[PDB]
Parts: C-alpha cells; sequence; structure tokens
C-alpha cells in the first residue's frame, strides 16, 4: 500500500545498523533473552555432544523505529531482514558445530512504538560433559551458555526470562526433568569490564527399559546358564566346551557394550563392573571344572588320597549335602592257573573300588562348588545392580 | 526486445521488496500453499528422520506488478530472481537439517495481471515419531508442518490446497498409503496473534517381503534345528555342543537385529518378544539336555530309582508313547574259584541291568521333552507373529 | 588494452541480466544442450544414488552482445562471470544432493557475433532405480533428467545434442554400455504450458570377477565341504560339529552379503535364492546325520529291525552300491559253573552280531544320502547360476 | 598512510577486473604456474581418491598496476583481495570434491612494477586410479591436472616451474618418490591456437611393515598351526575341530582384508590369491583327515584290504618313511566248553590283529600327507610372496 | 544516540579498508597475537588430526579511528564488522579442514585512542603427527602454526603473548600438560627483513585407566586361562578345544585393537608387541599339547621307549618335580586250553604296564611344560609392560 511504502521509505532515512538504538548514549540497552525447547535430537556419549532444536527469543526497544499509527492508518507492525537493522550478537559459547553460529536468520518484527522481537530457530549442537558412571541408570545435566560477544555490561544489559516447554515433543529415550536458567557475570582476561551471560541447565533422565531388556537380562541368563557345567556328569566330556563357549559369548557381549561408550578415565562404569564380575565368575568356574575333571580321571595306582582330603570330602561335605557313598598230578596245574585268574580279577576289583572312591569325591566337590558359585553370582549381581542411586525409581517408572 | 527491456526497467520503479503487495493495508493477503511429492528417499529409524523430495507451490497476487499486454505485445509473463521481489517466508517447522531451510531459491514467475507463482524444489529432512512396536508389519504417519515465520493471521491468509502425487516414484521398501493435509492456527507464547500453519501427514506402509525372507525364516529354521538335540542318542556326545552353537547363532542374529533399531523405551517390539521367546526355548532345551545326560550316565550302585520316578516314567509315559520296554582236594579247591568267577559275572549282569533301566528312563524323558518343546515353539511363534495388526494384509500383499 | 576496455564498457551499457536476449519478444530462444561424461564416481546400491562427473554444455545466441571486430582490432572473444549476463536456469530434476544445484559457476564465453557457450563442470548425485534381481550379473539404466525450471515451451526451445564420451575414464567395476538421450515435453499441474526436457540414460554393466572370486566360489567350496559329513565313521564323534560349524560359516557369509544389498521387497535376489538353497541343503544334511547316528547307536535289545527296513536297506541299496554285508560230585558243579560262562559268552556274541547289523544299515543309509545330496547340490547350484540372463556373456568377458 | 591511501585511490580508478591486463590485445598473457606440496593427507583405495595439502603458485604481470616509488615513498607492494583485480581461472580438472573448487581465496600481492603473485592454499581432493595388483607391495602414480577453463594460448599461455617439496612433511604410511611435471599443449581442429595445461605426477611407495606384520605373519602362523592335524593321534577325537576352526579363522581374515579393498575386477590381487591358496590347502587337509579317520575306524571284518593298498602303504612308504611294523563222562562236556572258550579267545585275537594293519596304514598316510602338505605350503607361500617386483626393496627398506 | 551516530558517520569518511593503518608507511605495524584454549574436542589417531576449541586474540593500533571523548560524550568504544576496517590476515598453516580458514568472523572493538581488539572463536582441525609407539602410555606434542599470509617484515611484525588456559575444561581422556609457545623469525634471500610466526605446542598425556581395564587386563586373564590345558587329564578330549578357543578369542581381540590403530610403518607399537608375544605363547602351548597327546596314545608294541628319553623323563625330572612313579588224556587237554588263557592274560598285563609307563612320561612332560610356560608368560608380560617410559607415573596417577 501507499502508506506502507511511505513508512518504509521514511523509516530508513539516516538509519545506521551499526548504531545502538538508545536515546542516551551513556545508558545501557536492556535486552531480554529466553529460549524455547522443541525437541532433543541426540545425546552422543562417545563424542559427548548434545543436539537439540530451540527457538531463541530476543526482545528489545528501538528508539528510532517509531511512528504515529494515525498518520499510517493501515500498518501497525513492520519487518526487517538481516543487515538492515541493529541486532544483538548473542552467541552460544560452548558450541560444537563447525560454524560457531547455527541460527537461521529470520526477520525482525517491529512494533508501532519501537519494540523489536527476534525469534530465530536452530538445530544447536553443544558440548556438555556426560557422566556414564551410573550407566544406564544415569541422569544428565548439560549446560547451554548464551551471551553477547562484543558488548559489555555498560553497553548491553542482558536479562533472563524463564524457558518455554509448552511445545516440547517427548523423546523416546530421555525424560525431561527440566531446564532452569541463571544469569551470571564474569571477567575475562581480554578486558576490564564484566560480560554478563545466561546459562540454561537442561536436566534429563534416561529411560531404562530398552537397555534393561536388551543388555542386562541376556547377561543374567547366560551367567546362570554357565552354572549348568556343575550339573553335567564328568563322563559326558562336554564341560570345557560349555564353559569356554559361555566365556566367548560373554566377551563378545563385552565388546558390544564397549563399542558405544566413551574412553574416559574418570571412574569405572557400573556395567563395566558387572561384566568384570561375570568374567571372573565364569573363569573361576572353568578352573574349578578343570580341577574336578582332574579328580575324576585319577589313576587308581598313581597315588593315595591324603587323609585330610579324604576326611573333608567324604565324611563332612557328604554329611552336609546328604550324599551317600556308593557301595591227580595234572590237577595242581589247573588249580594254580585258575587261582591266578581269580587273583587277577580280585586286583581289578580293588582298582575299580579305588576309582569309584575318587569319582565320588569329584562329584562331592562338584556339588559344593555349584552351591558356592550360585550364591556368589546372586549376591554379586544384586549388589552391583542395587548400588546405583535412583535405581528403584527408574524401575518403577519404566518397568511398571 | 525493446518492449521486454522497457517493461523490466519500468516495473522496478519505486519498488520496495520489503512491503506486502496489497492495495488496502488493513486487508490481509491470501497465499495459496500446496506440496508436490516426488520421492520418499529415506526413513531412518535410529535417528528417526524422514528424507523426502518435494516441490513447494506458493501462489499469490502482486498489486504493483501489473501491465497491459497491448503496450508490450511480445511479453506476457516476467520472471524475478531472489531478492528483487516480495516472497512469503514459509518454511518447515520440524526440520532436522543443519541449515534450518533446505529449499532451492528459484525465479518467481509473474502473470500479466499480478499473479505470482513460486515453485522451489527441495530435499527435505524432517523429524517424525517412528513407531517400531509392530516391526516389521508397521504403518508410519509422519507430519510436515509448514508455516510463515513472521506473518500472523492479520496480514497473511494461508489457504491449503491438495497435495499432488501424480509424479510420485514408487519406493522399493515403503508403499505409500496417502498424504492428506489440514490447516490450523495456534497461539504462541511470543505474541497475542493467531499464527496459521498447514500440516501434511504422509501415511506409508512397509513392504515386509525382504524382512520376512531374510530375518524371520532363518530364525524359524534355526529354532527348528535346535529341536534335533532330543532326537540325538546320548551315547555320542554332541548334544551340549549343538545346543550351545545354536544359542550363539541366535545371539549374533539378535545383535544384528538390534543394530538397526531405535533405542526407545515406549514399548517392547514384536521382534524383540519373538527373539526373547526363542532364547528362552533354547535355554530350556539346554537345561533339559543336561538333566537327560545326568540321568543317562547315572552310576548303578550310587542310588535306587525312586518309586515316584518309576511310576511316572517307566510305565505311564511308556504306555502313552507306545515305547516298548527293552528286556582229590584240588577237585574241591577249583570249585570255589569257578564259583567266584561266575558270581563276579552275575554281579556285572545285574549292574548292567540297572544301567539299562536308567538309560531307558533317559530316553523317555527325551521323547517327552521333544513333544512338549515342539508344541511350545509352534504355539509361541504363531501367536507372536499373528498378534500384530494388519499382518494378513501384509502377507497377502507381499508374498501373494 | 584500450580496445578491450572500450568494448567491455560498451557491452554492459543499458544491459539488463533479467531479460531474454531475443531480437523479437514473441519467438522462442533456441538453446542447444549437451553433456560430457568424465567418470562414474560411485553407484550406491543401498541408497540407490549414482555419483558422476560431467560437464554440461549450453549454447545460445545473444542479440545484444555483438560488435564489429574491425572497430576493436585484436579482441575476438569476451567473457562474462556469473550474475552479469542472462543464463538458462537449467537444473537436474533427479538431484539427490542436499543442494539441488551441484554445478560450479564458471565464466561464459561470448563470440564476436553473440554466440554464448557455457560449460560448467560438476559432480552430480542423482537418484535412479538400482535393480538387484540378477546380482551380480546385472545391467543398470540410470536416468539424468535436465530441464529449464521457469521457462516454458513458448519461451525457451530446448534442443538435444549427442553426449561426449571421448574423455571417459574407464571404471574398475562398471563397464559403460552407452549413454543415449531423448527429448520430451510434459504437462505439469502448475500451469497450462508444455515444458521440454532432455533425459540421458546411462546404461552400464557390472564386471563380475571380484564378486565371483570373493563371494560365490568360497560358498561353493563350503557347501562341498559340508558333504564330507557323509564320509566320517560314526565312532569319530565329529559329524555334528562339522555340520554345525559349516552352517555357522554360511550364516556369517549371509550377513556379509546382506549388509551391502538394499532392503527392497520388489523381488527375490538370485544370490538370496542361492544362499537359501545352500542353507537348506546343509540343514537337511545335519538332520540326515542325526538320523544316521540314531541308527548307529541302537540298543541291541531295544527292538527288532522291521522286515521292510531290512529288505530295503540290507538288500536293495546294498546291492545297488556294491557293498557286501560283513559275513566226583564236585565235577558236576564245575561243569555247571563252566556252562553258565559259556552261555553268557554266546549271548554276548549274538548281541554283538545284532549291533553290527544295525551299524551296517547305518553305513548304507549314510552312503545313499551322500550320493543324493551331492547330486542335488550340483544341480541346484548349476540351475540357479545359469538362470541369470547374459550370464554366459558376463563370464566370458570377465574371465576369458 | 597518506601516500598509500592516494596510491590505492589512484590505482583502482577506471580499472575493470573483467579486462585481461595486456598492453597489446593481440598478444597473449604469460602466466607461470607451480605447485608446493606439504602433506599426503589421505589415499583412499576403496573410493580411489587422494587428499593432499597444496599451495598453488601463480605469477603474471599487470599493465595498469604500476607506479613510481619516488612519487609514493615507503610503498613498494600493494595487496588486492578477491573480486577487485583480474585473476586467472586455473582449475583442477580431475577434482573429486562436492565443490569443484577447493582453494581458499587469499590476497594478491603486487610489485611496484606490476608483477602479480598469488599463492592460494588448499586441501585438494582429486581422483586417481589406484592400482592394487601388487598390494601391499605397490607403487602408485596419481595425476593432478591443472589448466585454465576459458582461456586459450592466444589469450593465456601457461608456463611451468618445478614443484617445491622443501616443506614436505613425511607421512607414516606412504613414501614420496617424486613429483615430476609435464606441460601438455593441446590443439583443436578449428584453430592453430595452443592450449597449455600442467600435469603433476605424484609417485608414492607404500611402506609395508604394518601390513606385513598384521596380515601376512599371523596368516602364516595359523596356516602352519593347521598342519598339526597330521600329528594328532586318531584315538583322540579332535582332528576335525582343529581344521574347521582354522578354516573359520581364515574366513574371518578374508573378511577383514576384503573390508578395505576396492571391488575392481581389473586383476586378481596378490593378497587375494594368497588367501585363496591357504583356503585350498586347509580344505585339502580336512579332506585328507577325513580319509585317515575312515582308514583308522575300519571294521575288522568289513573286507580284505586291497593288494595295491598293502603293497604300497605297508611296504614302500614304510621303507621310505623309516617306520617299522608294530609287532568221567561229564569231564568231556567240561572239555568241550573249555575248548569253546579258548576258540572264542583265539578268534577275538585274530580279528584284533587285522585292525592293527588299518591303524598303521592310517599312520603312514598321516605322516606322508604331513610332509607333502609342508612342502606344498612352503612352496606356495614363497612363490606368491616373491612374485611381486618390489618385495626385495620393501624387505630391505622397511623390515631391515 | 546522536553523538554516536555522528561519530559513526565521521569515522568512515574517506576510510579505505584496504590500506594498512599506519601513520608512516616506512615502519612496520606491531600486532600482538595469542590464543585461549577451551577444550580438546577430539584426538584422531587414525586420521592424524586434532580438534580443538580456541579463541584467537589479535590486538593492534589504528591511526585513523581516533576521536576525542569530550566532543562525543558517553561514547567510549565502537564496533565494526568484517569488511569495513582493516584486519590482519592471520591463518593457521597446519589446517586439515575442507575450508582452510575455520574461524568465525565477529566484530572488532575500537577504543577512543585507536586500539583494536579482535577475538574470533573457532573449532580448529589441525594435522599433527601422532606417535603411537608407546600406546596406551602415550604423550603427544601437537603444533599449531599461526602467521600472516601476505605481510612481511616492514609490513606487519607479529608479537607474542602467553596463551590463556584459565578457561580450560578438563577432558576425561587426555591430561593437559602445557601449551608452551614460541615466536620465530624466518629470513628470506630477498632482503634483510624478518618474517615472524607463532607456534603453540600442546602437550597432552593420555589417561590410561580405560585402556588398562578394557585391553590389557582381560588379555592377561585369558592368557593365564590358556595355561589350564596343562592341568586337564589327557583322558578328556578337550585340550585342543581349550587351546584353539583361546586362540580365537585372542585373534578377535587383536582385530578389535587393530581397528583403532593407524597404519604407520615407522615403529612397532607396544600393544602390538604384547599381542604377538601372546600369539606365540598360545601357539607353542598348542604344539606342546599335540606332542603330549602323541605321547599319551602310544602303541604298546610299536616301539620301546628310548634310553635317553627314559633317563631324562622318568628319573631326573621325576625327582626334580617330586612325582611318585605310579603303581586220562582229557586232563592234558584241559591243561593246554587253560594255559592259553593264562598266557594271554599275562601278555595283556605286560602291555598294560608299557602303556602306563608311556602315560606317566606324558604326564611328566605336561608338568614340565606347565612350569616353563608359566614362567615365560609372566616374564614376557612384565618386561613388555615395564619397557615403556612414564609407566610408573601413569599407573600412580590414573589407577591410584
Ligand atoms: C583504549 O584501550 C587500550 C587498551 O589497550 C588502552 O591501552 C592501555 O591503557 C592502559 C591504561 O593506561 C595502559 O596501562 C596500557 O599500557 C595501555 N596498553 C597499550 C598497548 O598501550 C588505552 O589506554 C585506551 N585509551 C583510552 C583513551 O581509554
Ligand atoms: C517445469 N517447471 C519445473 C517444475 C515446475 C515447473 C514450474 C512452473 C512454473 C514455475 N516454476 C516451476
Amino acid at each position: 500500500g501507499e502508506f506502507q511504502r511511505k513508512l518504509y521509505k521514511e523509516l530508513v532515512k539516516n538509519y545506521n545498523p551499526l548504531e545502538r538504538p538508545v536515546a542516551n548514549d551513556s545508558q545501557p540497552l536492556t535486552v531480554y533473552f529466553s529460549l524455547s525447547l522443541l525437541q532433543i535430537m541426540d545425546v552422543d556419549e562417545k563424542n559427548q555432544v548434545l543436539t537439540t532444536n530451540i527457538w531463541l527469543q530476543m526482545s528489545w526497544t528501538d528508539h528510532y523505529l517509531q511512528w504515529n499509527v494515525s498518520e499510517y492508518p493501515g500498518v501497525k507492525t513492520v519487518r526487517f531482514p538481516d543487515g538492515q537493522i541493529w541486532k544483538p550478537d548473542i552467541l552460544l559459547y560452548n558450541s560444537a558445530d563447525e560454524r560457531f553460529d547455527a541460527t537461521f536468520h529470520t526477520n525482525v518484527l517491529v512494533n508501532s512504538s519501537g519494540h523489536c522481537q527476534y525469534l530465530p530457530p536452530g538445530i544447536f549442537k553443544s558440548s556438555c560433559y556426560i557422566d556414564v558412571r551410573w550407566f544406564p541408570f544415569d541422569v544428565q545435566h548439560c549446560k547451554l551458555k548464551f551471551g553477547s560477544w562484543s558488548y559489555g555490561g555498560w553497553s548491553l544489559d542482558l536479562q533472563m526470562q524463564e524457558a518455554d516447554i509448552s511445545g516440547y515433543i517427548p523423546n523416546g529415550e530421555w525424560d525431561l526433568v527440566g531446564i532452569p536458567g541463571k544469569r551470571s557475570e564474569r571477567f575475562y582476561e581480554c578486558c576490564k569490564e564484566p560480560y554478563p551471560d545466561v546459562t540454561f541447565t537442561v536436566t534429563m533422565r534416561r529411560r531404562t527399559l530398552y537397555y534393561g531388556l536388551n543388555l542386562l537380562i541376556p547377561c543374567v541368563l547366560i551367567s546362570a546358564l554357565a552354572l549348568l557345567v556343575f550339573l553335567l556328569p564328568a563322563d559326558s566330556g562336554e564341560k570345557i566346551s560349555l564353559g569356554i563357549t559361555v566365556l566367548l559369548s560373554l566377551t563378545v557381549f563385552m565388546l558390544l557394550v564397549a563399542e558405544i561408550m566413551p574412553a574416559t578415565s574418570d571412574s569405572v562404569p557400573l556395567i563395566a563392573q558387572y561384566f568384570a564380575s561375570t568374567m571372573i565368575i565364569v573363569g573361576l568356574s572353568v578352573v574349578v571344572t578343570v580341577i574336578v575333571l582332574q579328580y575324576h580321571h585319577h589313576d587308581p595306582d598313581g597315588g593315595k588320597m591324603p587323609k585330610w582330603t579324604r576326611v573333608i570330602l567324604l565324611n563332612w561335605c557328604a554329611w552336609f549335602l546328604r550324599m551317600k557313598r556308593p557301595g591227580d598230578p595234572d590237577l595242581a596245574k589247573i588249580l594254580e592257573e585258575v587261582r591266578y585268574i581269580a587273583n587277577r580279577f580280585r586286583c581289578q576289583d580293588e582298582s575299580e573300588a579305588v576309582c569309584s572312591e575318587w569319582k565320588f569325591a569329584a562329584c562331592v566337590v562338584d556339588r559344593l562348588c555349584l552351591m558356592a558359585f550360585s550364591v556368589f553370582t546372586i549376591i554379586c549381581t544384586i549388589g552391583i545392580l542395587m548400588s546405583a542411586p535412583n535405581f528403584v525409581e527408574a524401575v518403577s517408572k519404566d518397568f511398571a
């Protein structure tokens, strides 16, 4: 319209985008800054980078861009692109994007009295410390620091407004505990003037159903399956195969776990402790199985069972576990030959009895170690899992 | 020509590209918006991003860009590049691209009476919720929300038109169901003026032939092979090794499947339930194999067969399964020797009888568990596979 | 020089880069379009994207860029950069690049009579359907569709010229069959004016030496090795281990091939059919091995061999394979004791004979299944490989 | 300063950056072109690209940018940024980057006498054919082609200078042999105008210590370990597991090497034929092991051993291999039973004496195949490794 | 404000952003350069690049941009954007980014006396040589080389200020040691003028808790478990299975380690030496196991034990290891038929004695090799781990 054209022509006369729009030069310009979170796109733990979608909110007052609406009956607000108006240089300090600024430059909407709004959208990638000590039951706090780059405290007065989460779209993996903000003032080695900034601390909680049913339960099941090696009879020579293949499955699971975790040396993660405990238990079970097989195949005349071992294994541990241990001239020549055969059979019977005793001792050791290893596995698993904080509330929120 | 040159020179006289091309400033400007889909290029479930190829269609009326064809006989339409004509700032709200605007700026074609058309092509990436509860028999609805950033409802009148899919190129993995659209207007915390927007909901269905052939058939066949352990004689030791190798194969298949799936905790996927059921069945098979092996290698004099075990296995189940039950002084001194030899043979005889009885019990247990596990696996796989909605439709559309 | 400076000053006088350089505003402007292929950079089958290196070739005639060479001695050609003279807005419709234009804007060479040439180099990513039905003996036709975006048939008359391949650099994996071109005009839902375009079809063939030697032959030897299970004697307990290990290796190969191929449900790939056949054969071999082991370890007193089973296995198949089937009062007490031992030995001998007969039947079944499986796998592999079209051409070209 | 301010004001007066700075328009402009390499950042064989760090060097003479130093004391050189003075359009033809140009436009430094110098830096990404025939002992020649895009020899005649490698930073994998340059002069069919271009050939030699220590040596060790199947006694049923597990390790190594290799079908690479030979050797070892196991477990009465098998294995191969051949009325009825028992024992001993011959034949075949396979693997490995032309150079430079 | 509006109008009057802002053109302009480090974002060992977050700091003095604060009250500083005032062209030579300059162009702040400050932020990708010989216990020195591109001695002399690390954010992987810098002069053959540059050497120490808990310890544990083959009785067919399964775990773990190393042939890394040592240890263990099994299953009448072998393995080593050495006519017919049985039993007994001697010799060999390998592996591991510098500091810092 003619009035719009006239206003647009009159508004830009003698205007200078480099100038701060203040009536008095020695007074700071107040700028209100706020943030609107729409979605959390990614939390990369290996690279420790948070990718979110946010709209910035910058509102201030322009002294020159004012007019009387009576003289311009139709128009009420105007709009200016980048480069034709003065804008604050609000930047994210801890950005991780290759381009340090990742905001789409939209229009600035101007009031009939000079008020200016600026709502640029953006996919922001920032670097925040990520703690994996209590993984997967962890809670993360990532900071977002915004501030003016070249305007101090005596030039641009930054004020904070509470963040907006009405448009938030819930994420599948991460809950949103919340985003509080605070305004701080700092001194930099460059200069001798305070530089205010606004920091929003996004606090999220990880939902644990996926990891719990994909990574924890299989490990428990395989660890419990590794205990069947103590139930197999020694004659069926397939004990080392069982133990070593369970160990192989466990170590490939360990590699799968480690491929998604950053190589930080602050502390030992909970799942790392879990996998170490499972590794140790399976290795000890393999060692015990080797000892049991050594007992089972003992050479009957190789040696004698020591008295202490005989007592401990035969009369005490069997009592504990309620196990019962099993069990005419020509005539003389024929006589001595059949006597020789009978003596040979008697010696064979004694050797068999000794072998049976050794086999029973092996079975007793096997059962005792089965009981001990089951108790160890249960106690270690329960302790490691319940050591983490907020585990109860994570379980209650996710699995129930 | 001279007419074209003069018309271009005249049409830009006192033209401000910063004003809405309207005759009456109070009245809004109507802009017709539409979309033209060309190809659905990618659907990333892990990152939950939809990548498509679309042409936007914007149509409006410019009041200043009008002329008489009689004065310029040759010229009928003109073309204005980016930055020299007023264009709506319509963009995608939910964009998952590093640059928030992924459209290609092209010329605007202008009528002889002020009708401007704008057809910018683009490769658009958006973030939409991906539901994997019914993988692979799932249907996805992804929303594209377009709107003007800085023009409210009192200055811009966004009117929806119907999407065009006449040039759509079918995809080899996703079968397009449709793409309806709807207009809405919302209130934002920024301001006190309604803002309209247009949302197009792409509804698509996944073709399941590839997944059904490459992922479900191998698992079914491998689980069926896992049931061969109950048909394997216990004399040859190959049962534990076979079962554990099948377990390893299931583990690698599970990791391969989980490599491509989102780590969400909204619900337990159907494929995850299927894999868990198969894992449990194979683990129970290994446990039963251990029990049968322990029964078969039972030492003869190490105990007596319980009456309950006898009455459960040796008679009842054998009847039900129709398995037949398999069954001068020297003239003195030589006599006790031959009696000793005969008695030793007799003792060996009834020991062998007891061992044969135990082996028959083991065979009975093997047959029982074979039947039970076959029934269980068939029921479980059929129920899990058929529990998903629109599964018969997917089968009848892909396989037949 | 002075003449060059004068000419450059005169040419840009009153020149508008927005108008079509035509003497008459009604007649269309003829533009000659051509392509120069340099290399086939990539063919992503999984994403279905063709990346090529090409020089476009646009030629037209400009009415305003003319001068008399006599008045400007020495200068015979001028050059104008991007944004100072009119250029066609020719784009690639099938672009899969994040930016719809992947051309490098070079200079425009202008004649002494107004003939303008424009050869912008570029690396182009386009979307074409990659058929994988006959992997790896397949031929691909990928389309590159170029056209003007905002100029209709009444303004820009597009013309086609034969593509140039004189600078083609041969690719190590693809053989260029050819690159024909066609010109068509289509009607779009936007407007009521035809829009001409030029489509170039790149037809190329895949060389099948790498795949044949790395992926098909090793599977053939693995399948052949799987047949050795029908030669191991049953006493050596390794048949199940061999079969299951071969099956695991085949599954690993299956995952390796599956991770490069698209997830399309359009058709069943030939390689998928071939691997499915190999896996089915191996599984059937494992089942047959289980049956043979069950026959071999038969209880001597379990059950008599059926008459039909005897008359078949021990006679018909036995003759077919030309294998022959193997084959004083104390004196009374002494006699009665010796007779019992003799009778026990006789019973043992008869049981041994029965066991030997069962083992011979198992061997017969083993050899019969060996012959059957070898024939079946040979014919299946030959048929699947030979079913592909141009298989003979591919093998001849890539091997001989 | 005022002097350089006045100089800058005077120089750009009536200056056209589109004009070729030559005093005489008929004469062409001499441009000296050179390259300075700093680093071979990457050599990708799968994608066949070369990434290097390069400073270009362009030198020419300007006719209008000249001044007298006496009139402007203290000013000897000036500097002009991109887009304000004429610059050559030299480009790299065989580029492999999404943007065709990969240079960083720096300033142009200018003489007091008009000689212009220009040194843009860049991370250049070109495409060259990477031969892989003699991998790892391969030498690569990659060509960089530079030329003007729209200037001929009667407008701009390119010259040469030797490439500078004084600042080259040695790479840890590739050894630089040289960077020779060739100046090509192409003629068209229309015109006698030369067209000069400059091509630089980077010659690189791969340092093979890493590959020879991580791929060749472990494969040799595992293949040698695979030869122990001919040393294991057949009684311990573990002759098949060794071979199958070694074959699985070989397949894993083949997958590892195939992950990094291009899919070109130009020739069979050295590492590929090496792994094929090892595959064949292992498979033949498994077949021989099956034959030996068949010999060992022969039935005692399943058929007389062939005369040829006797006369060869038991005599000739035994002589060669220096292995020796290992090795009242009731009283009559009592007599009959004792004779029966003795005859049974005689028959058992005679039958047992037959199996010893089969076991000895198995041992003979085992040792003979051991020596044969040792010779085979040694010959194949030595020949395949020494077939490369650079083997001696590589082993004398890297390992020594 | 009117004062700053007038000041901004006055400052840019006759200002040329091309000339060097110095009062006397014969004197160099002093520029102070430094940087502030914020974070070490990534250290890529495979690609040999270093990603850091850095704020440059360049300060100088401008002769023209000066004013008296009395005439413009309330205005103390001004801000100019890129392209409106002169700035140094300081770049980083070691850049590894696609765009050579990765800095972000912010405003330049000018005081009342003409002092100019410029602090652009950036994420810089440098290319520094990474020495991986002592990995994990590694210390890295990475150089950043900053300098002007087209300014020399009497044009611009660069001066150093100390780097600032007061804002450094600790990394969980690398422990920063220091960032010492150096100002260096390069002299040309042209003329006596220094060319200054500034080099900053970042020294980082890797924190080795993650690697020591994920690579070294599990390798030690599995290698120790590989020694259990020397405790398994030979009667259980699992020695080869144990050894080769441990070998498989070792080789897959080696492949994982090689996935993260760079393919540099300058030196052999510590972890590679350790893995090779474990390879040889396990292979020799397998060979010894084969020899022991060969001794165990020796034919009783296939050859007497050599005298040397007897004296070595039955007296000397047995006393060393303290192993006990393990454990009417018819009557004539009866006599003859009984003597046969008696003599056969005696022959069986003596053959059993020979077999027992062979088995005891095998056990002695097994124990000897157990002790030898147990010493060897400990010695090799301790030596390899302790052969690295700063190992004691690394453990005492990371672990304790
Ligand atoms: C404008 O800013 C500069 C910042 O360097 C001031 O220069 C410093 O001023 C302090 C105060 O006397 C001195 O201690 C420093 O030695 C100065 N630095 C240098 C390199 O000279 C400068 O004084 C300020 N000018 C005005 C009018 O405020
Ligand atoms: C044929 N052109 C290219 C695609 C749409 C169509 C068009 C028509 C009018 C204005 N812009 C584009």
